[PDB]
């Protein structure tokens, strides 16, 4: 079924076979698939963690000083493959394609006065 | 099937029987094979390792001061056969034909202050 | 089969279902179809008539003073 309802704060990925390129989709709109494309999966809650909580995601997308996403001309999102990403809190966000979620909903590392954190 | 979808950061090799020469292919495009050619394999993730990690690959391609790849006129990539190659981190890359991957995803050799590394 | 060989002076039509729009294709190239598209038919000789001979075709395309096709 070409019809694809999306709950308002959710996302999906779709592979455009003609250009051979997947992309994430966002927003409330029931974005129907086009003829060249194929939906990867049913809609999923946007990756979110509470304030003073954190999450770690592989393959962060590149950003400028404006932190604007840098789309590639061929239709892939730009990705820092070897590099990782960490997040505390901000606006809810779609999972970008080619990223790999790892740590999530992790409580922020509390530290009592009498203890300490050895680091390398 | 002549159609050959390629995921955006992936590569494949194809042997052109007419000129009897293989070559790597790159990028998001669903590069269809030509009549003279035959695909070697299904698309594979580009060889990548994290920063402060390393990998070793046999048969490095030649490069100039610009580190530009030196394509041979006959269609083979240039190769340093006896010589090896090592890599720490940079942009994700296709595996060039005639190369042989060896070490990969290897953590960089950590060294604590009290120890030492005997070498030959 | 996505592969579509075209003889050098021939043409085919292809419907792009995503934009819901057909278009003609031209030239020697073995123009492979894209994922969104579907070939209408096998390649056909270009419509041609000899000098001091004539032909009539319905639904002419628009043209400018340059007689350029108006897509």
């Amino acid at each position: 079924e070409a019809i694809i309802r999306i709950p308002p704060y959710h996302y999906i990925h779709v592979l455009d076979q003609n250009s051979n390129v997947s992309r994430v989709e966002v927003g409330p709109k029931t974005y129907i698939r086009q003829d060249n494309e194929r939906v990867l999966f049913a809609p999923v809650r946007m990756v979110t963690v509470p304030p003073r909580h954190y999450c770690i995601v592989a393959n962060p997308v590149s950003r400028d000083t404006q932190s604007s996403v840098l789309f590639d001309i061929t239709g892939q999102v730009r990705l820092r493959h070897a590099d990782q990403e960490i997040r505390l809190a901000q606006d809810p966000f779609p999972l970008y394609p080619g990223e790999v979620l790892e740590k999530d909903i992790t409580p922020l590392q509390v530290v009592l006065p009498n203890t300490a954190l050895h680091l390398k």
